[PDB]
């Protein structure tokens, strides 16, 4: 069980999680609305799922590590952020995170 989240506005970052996630059969979320679209394809997947969340160091990202964070708590989920901007560290992460 395991879902990628990624909030970074930037256009390769994006597509390239899409395809290697989706390589590996996993699903990954942009950070908007949490509650309604991550909950849904979460309980999905099955077990007990291990969040793996790129956060670009961006002004208003402090916000939505707060955020994630704090549902992460509320929610008992685990959840391990890194803040990386690499279409390539990204595809790392994500496919270290695949093989659970």
């Amino acid at each position: 069980g395991l879902l990628v989240l990624i909030w970074s506005n930037d256009k390769k970052l994006i597509e390239e999680a899409r395809k290697m996630a989706e390589k590996a059969n996993l699903y990954l979320l942009t950070l908007e609305t949490d509650d309604k679209k991550i909950e849904d394809i979460l309980k999905s997947l099955g077990p007990p799922v291990k969040i793996l969340v790129l956060l670009e160091d961006t002004k208003d990202a402090d916000k939505v590590k707060k955020e994630i964070e704090k549902k992460a708590r509320k929610k008992n989920l685990p959840v391990r952020i890194r803040k990386v901007t690499s279409p390539d560290e990204a595809k790392r992460w994500i496919k270290e995170f695949s093989e659970e």
